[PDB]
């Protein structure tokens, strides 16, 4: 009943989001709305949860983790049980389903929890597209001038696609409400795919902020007792 949301920043056209463990591009701004959302919430007694692959958690800088004012999970195969806490403010989980299952009761959780991220790992969005209601996605393109970045790790696109649709008309409206943003909505072509969000440019890099959302599903069976 908690919301399970996808955030991630990939580069157009092939949606690259790492390279040799960490992120191809550093900026700022993109990094401010990455921290804005999954730290805000609406319900001020609230907290999120941020779950992150073992060699994501890695790439963070020791200063800078665990994620502050967000319940950090770390998920590892060699850790434990299904969530754990080892620490203020991080908990370990060897599983993401069962740790997702487990951050989802009421009870352990209170209702304090709004919303649960899913901040990466390449192998973790590859197990979430099955677990995420929505998908924040921050697509980005090198500008004219711009080397484009190697990279090693992408977005699995075709699955996105198949599962969800563009709901960028409501980006303004999902977003915790207390962020500003600097955009207004906007439809762009860029090398023949339409890109539709909130704009950016910083560096050499232009980006959209962009809200994916579950396709209608047919009803074929409903588990009756
Ligand atoms: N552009 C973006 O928004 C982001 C990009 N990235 C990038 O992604 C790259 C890292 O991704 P990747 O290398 O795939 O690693 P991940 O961050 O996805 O972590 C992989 C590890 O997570 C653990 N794991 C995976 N699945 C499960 C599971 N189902 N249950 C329990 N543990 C599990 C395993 O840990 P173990 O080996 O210990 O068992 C596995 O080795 C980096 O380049 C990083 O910069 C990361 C976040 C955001
Ligand atoms: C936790 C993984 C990654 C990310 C992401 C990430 C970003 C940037 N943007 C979007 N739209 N989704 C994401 N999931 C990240 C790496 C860092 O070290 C280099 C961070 O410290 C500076 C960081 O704190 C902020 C976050």
């Amino acid at each position: 009943k908690v919301p399970v949301v996808g955030i991630v920043a990939a580069l157009l056209p092939e949606m690259g989001i790492g390279f040799q463990g960490n992120l191809p591009w550093r900026l700022a701004k993109e990094m401010k709305y990455f921290r804005e959302v999954t730290t805000l919430t609406n319900d001020n007694s609230k907290q999120n949860v941020v779950i992150m692959g073992r060699k994501t958690w890695e790439s963070i800088p020791q200063k800078f983790r665990p994620l502050p004012k967000r319940i950090n999970v770390v998920v590892s195969r060699s850790f434990d049980g299904e969530l754990r806490k080892v620490e203020d403010g991080i908990y370990h989980s060897n599983s993401l389903r069962n740790c997702l299952t487990a951050l989802q009761s009421s009870l352990a959780n209170e209702n304090k929890i709004e919303r649960i991220y899913i901040i990466g790992g390449g192998e973790i969005y590859r197990q979430s597209m099955d677990l995420a209601d929505h998908w924040l996605i921050t697509k980005i393109m090198p500008l004219p001038e711009t080397t484009i970045p190697q990279m090693d790790t992408f977005l699995q696109k075709q699955e996105l696609e198949q599962r969800f649709y563009d709901n960028s008309d409501k980006l303004v409206d999902f977003l915790p409400s207390s962020i500003q943003l600097e955009g207004r909505l906007t439809s762009q072509e860029w090398n023949g795919e339409l890109v539709k969000g909130l704009p950016v440019q910083e560096k050499g890099y232009q980006f959209y902020f962009t809200l994916y959302t579950k396709k209608l599903e047919h009803h074929h069976h409903h588990h009756h007792h």
